[PDB]
């Protein structure tokens, strides 16, 4: 494992070392604006298998192909609707992933055996450079062991994968902190498959209201066209309890619960915006933008400690909050206490 630290002035020879790894069929973990990704060359069927092996990822849970040029979209997908071309122009580079029908060129291991492919153009210099210099499209899910919280720093990637993968590009902590929004363009209206770093209200204001996949609300699925729909995700070792409702009524139940669980002989962690004394505490922030940026960090911090149970302070679904609440709920296994 070579760990390459690149700072905002990108020493291109550094990226080239990782480029080489990609062309050679090896694994390279890289930052995006969203979360750290675990890359292989998307055109190399065998390289992509290593992604699945390394993570312990079920073969039918697809990967998202990352691109740096609009030209490459035409290469990876067939029958692209003009409305997908339009969203692409408008939101790329950025935290939006489009599901489209796939071309012959795309190996089925990438798509989890399907005719659809998921594509995105990341808003991160490093990731773009890595793809440009790599001269390959890069298949990548989140750079974490399957089931576990997503990585928002090279540290997180290293705690899961140092000595197991060829390369980690350290670009620091990711700016948004939650995964890209995934929308299915194989039907109209588009279907929200995974809420994410591009809020639903940005899409709807442009194209009107879209359909929400039941998966987003907890429906278990047999076939997934996108990541983050099938199997369990984002989850620390601990049990997680999400406490939803008005600020002060929530904070009071978290006090009740801290105590009730200590009385029970358990170490409690709390993640939220309020003050609390408990075995472990992580301050997520006051804005939802700050909370999304710290979510996974906080879940990893808790996961590196004794805590038997974590108590999370919910947020409203506005903006990034739909993504944050999607992640918290799935992590908890829909273990939800609605004060209200
Ligand atoms: C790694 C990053 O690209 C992730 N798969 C996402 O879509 O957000």
């Amino acid at each position: 494992t070579i760990i390459i630290n690149v700072r905002e002035r990108i020493e291109e020879w550094k990226i080239r070392i990782a480029a080489g790894f990609i062309r050679e069929g090896k694994l390279v973990a890289f930052p995006t604006e969203t979360v750290y990704g675990l890359g292989a060359n998307a055109l190399d069927e065998n390289a992509v298998k290593r992604i699945f092996e390394a993570k312990g990822r079920p073969a039918d849970n697809p990967l998202i192909i990352h691109i740096a040029s609009f030209e490459q979209l035409e290469v990876l997908a067939k029958e692209i609707p003009e409305e997908a071309e339009m969203l692409a122009k408008r939101f790329w580079p950025g935290p939006l992933t489009l599901v489209l029908p796939k071309s012959e060129v795309v190996p089925r291991v990438i798509t989890g055996g399907l005719d659809t492919v998921a594509v995105r153009m990341p808003a991160h210099e490093i990731a773009l450079k890595l793809i440009e210099l790599s001269e390959r499209p890069i298949a990548a899910p989140s750079a974490n062991i399957s089931g576990k919280p997503s990585p928002t720093s090279a540290h997180h990637v290293a705690e899961d994968f140092y000595g197991k993968i060829e390369c980690i590009i350290d670009g620091g902590e990711t700016r948004i902190g939650v995964e890209s929004t995934v929308i299915d363009l194989t039907e109209w209206p588009p279907v929200l498959l995974r809420p994410g770093g591009l809020p639903l209200e940005e899409i709807e204001k442009v194209i009107g209201e879209i359909r929400i996949h039941p998966a987003v609300y907890g429906k278990s699925v047999d076939t997934a066209k996108a990541p983050g729909m099938k199997y369990r995700h984002y989850a620390p070792s601990a049990e997680v309890i999400v406490v939803e409702g008005p600020r002060d009524k929530v904070r009071r139940k978290i006090e009740e619960l801290i105590a009730k669980f200590k009385e029970e002989g358990k170490k409690v962690g709390v993640i939220g915006s309020g003050s609390y004394d408990a075995d472990e505490v992580f301050y997520l922030g006051d804005t939802v933008e700050e909370i999304a940026r710290n979510l996974f960090k906080a879940l990893r911090h808790m996961d590196r400690t004794g805590v038997d149970v974590i108590l999370a302070e919910g947020v409203e679904e506005k903006g990034l909050g739909l993504a944050v609440m999607n992640r918290l709920r799935k992590a908890s296994g829909y273990r939800i206490i609605k004060v209200h």
